[PDB]
């Protein structure tokens, strides 16, 4: 294909996209497919002539759009939202063009000098202790990582180089290996799989800190974790406290875990990939004080500030610890929005979130089993676990609304997270009225 | 943004990407800003305000634009191809709107299920054995990465899993830290620095294979490299094989290297990032013979199989040993190029690869260092390193053409790849001519 027919079929996809967009309330948010649904409906082999375009759109709706979970349709409450913008659509057009591969600065200036001012806009939006900041010859700075788990892993790899060289210069009777089975890392029991894979892959152990009754971490808890570990040979070296954890948006205690982090000689990274965007509002402002006694912070705005996949923003102290353009979707997104339009779509979302807490609050057969602060509430019939997973099932398999749960101690929970760009109060009263009216159902099959 | 407003943007847009690409051969290909010029010219801060679509667009052309290398005009023969290509480009924007992030198959099913099949129409036009295909419930399959390096590296960490159990099966008095610093990993002198990479994540030790004339890994060198460390105590666990190095474009010779590693019980995984894409033509799937012998295979469609980034294609021979519906761009360049119409992009950059040498091939003053099989051409003046240091100089400093130099053993060599998808052989000559002259320049200069 040449630029004039991309001029054609350009524009054909624009109308195609907006006519989804435009309808997706129409669409059942979970598909009906079952494993394997796919390769029966799609040849075996590649075309050796060329298809049209006009097929491969007829099959887009044919047999792809039946397979497809619709994470952007306005009764999606499952996980954690993902960014959708036309603003970073638009970008990514452009990035297809001007974009590469980014691996220096002469590999395309402009890609690095934007990453780099659209990092320093970002950590001012929140804040930022000014020691993050690539700005005015600070020694810290920020740079976008693929996700979060990138983000946690490149935390970890820089704490573990940076311990390794600090025991051989004490003791240089040591080798990698022997300061390798010693190392243990530390993180909340409520923690996102991510960190797990990272000790995984770095090669260390990792060791869960048990969370407060608001599954919160403390310093009493993560002092007696270091009174046991030390005691048995073990070399504390990182850290992931959690704002915003993906079970119960729980935060860790950043002002109490800091400080013992710093007098330890711990790596601090803060992982707050969902909640990090709402603390661009002053009213949540202070979920992340104590953040300034941290070695690295990461957020990602391809969570909840509606930045397209992939954008996660990471800042580091000091730079010298530690490629798609992808600065062209924060520029474009900032610019288009606003600050004032970014806060007012994060404070939409979290009245939602209370506005389902409200009305679970109603029902005496419910629970709300974790302050809701942004836009996420966990909640549950009382009673067994039973009933509890019986209505989930009943949720899932009607596929009008899409929720997950979790686990709190032994205690199975319900999710149901703000995601949508386009939710709204009547999104959120009609699914209630589904949860309310199949909790029915699963109640009555208990006791019958 | 509104999906109203999207439809008028967003054909803006696609029209603002054509005038681009008609009019790029009109822009000068690698930039003259220095490094920090975009900060002075951007504000400071995120907009309050959104500001205008209007306003953003010429920023792009005018302070953007002035710092963008150009990997798409046909006067860029630098690194390696990136790929561009519009039936990429318009998958892409239907990702932006059904795409998620796909960690398991519940997320998105079509997503899951259209990379298996696509992995199997790839590995299938590559004429893989059938070992490596997802298809009639074969154990191996193939999977999408972000990166050859990212591929590499799973590829490492796979290998490490698997060595560690088995030889604390052998001996459970061995920890996995005292296995760490006995196991060593391999590459090539000509490997990409992503092995290296690799290992240090890994935490393992790398160590070069010498290559041979060709700059090709051969039995004789790996087998006095075992010999060594085998008697040193090392262990020998993963073997990166590189078709089509980046320094010179040559092939490790697997079918020498392939039945060593299986008997010494290397994992052997095959890094074909840049040449992967021709082997899809019969006259050149003979550079990957002996692939068969390979426990994991790599090769990126983004760059040279016109699939926008990212898009890095692993095979696996057992997936036990083991996002963004990447799968979807995977499709759409296939079924709008068909095998044929990728047949003849490959032919066309190999045959202007051939017009270059076949220019520098008629200038004495010249010589090509390796043989020429793909779309790569290693040359430079006859002489001292200096002279040819210096042309390097004068032709990047020009900034007509762009190209990258490379060291083969203590020669500093210039390479010239062809990479754009538009560019034809009046391109060629018009860069060899300017290359001659700046030569007779620089040798001018060296006698004077």
């Amino acid at each position: 294909m040449n630029a004039s027919e991309f001029r054609r079929r350009g524009k054909e996809m624009v109308d195609y996209v907006a006519n989804y967009m435009e309808g997706i309330e129409g669409r059942q948010v979970y598909p009906d497919v079952e494993p394997g649904y796919l390769r029966p409906l799609i040849p075996a082999a590649a075309p050796q002539e060329p298809d049209t375009f006009e097929d491969i759109i007829n099959d887009v709706e044919k047999i792809i759009m039946p397979g497809v979970t619709h994470w952007h349709s306005p009764y999606f409450f499952a996980y954690f939202p993902t960014a959708s913008s036309y603003p970073a659509m638009l970008a990514d057009m452009l990035c297809g063009a001007i974009g590469c591969i980014g691996f220096s600065w002469a590999a395309s200036p402009a890609c690095t000098e934007l990453e780099t001012v659209m990092m320093d806009w970002l950590g001012k939006m929140l804040e930022l202790p000014k020691a993050f900041l690539n700005e005015k010859a600070g020694e810290g700075g920020g740079v976008i990582q693929g996700s979060a788990s990138e983000a946690t892993l490149v935390a970890l790899l820089a704490a573990r180089t940076k311990v390794i060289h600090r025991l051989q210069a004490a003791s240089p009777e040591l080798t990698q290996a022997a300061i390798m089975e010693k190392l243990v890392a530390y993180s909340s029991d409520q923690a996102h799989s991510s960190v797990e894979r990272a000790g995984l892959i770095g090669g260390v152990k990792l060791k869960a800190i048990p969370s407060d009754g608001n599954f919160a971490m403390r310093a009493s808890a993560l002092q007696e974790a270091l009174e046991r570990d030390k005691a048995a040979g073990l070399i504390p070296f990182f850290m992931v406290a959690t704002l915003g954890t993906t079970t119960c948006c729980s935060f860790d205690n950043l002002l109490e875990v800091g400080p013992i982090c710093n007098k330890e000689d711990i790596w601090l990274h803060v992982d707050a990939a969902y909640a990090g965007s709402a603390f661009i509002c002053p009213e949540f402002r202070h979920l992340l004080n104590g953040v300034e006694f941290a070695d690295s912070f990461n957020f990602n705005p391809h969570k909840w500030l509606l930045v397209n996949f992939d954008c996660s923003a990471m800042w580091v102290k000091k730079r010298t610890d530690l490629r798609r353009f992808r600065s062209l979707k924060m520029w474009f997104v900032f610019r288009m929005y606003g600050v004032k339009g970014l806060q007012a779509y994060i404070r939409k979302h979290v009245q939602l979130s209370h506005e389902f807490e409200s009305l679970v609050r109603q029902d005496p057969r419910f629970e709300i089993c974790v302050e809701v602060i942004l836009g996420l509430v966990c909640f549950r019939l009382k009673g067994s676990n039973k009933v509890n997973e019986a209505l989930l099932q009943r949720i899932n398999s009607a596929k009008k609304i899409h929720l997950v749960p979790c686990h709190l101690r032994d205690k199975f929970v319900l999710r149901f997270a703000i995601c949508s760009r386009t939710v709204e109060s009547a999104h959120v009263q009609r699914a209630w009225e589904h949860i309310k009216e199949l909790a029915a159902d699963v109640l009555r099959a208990e006791r019958e």
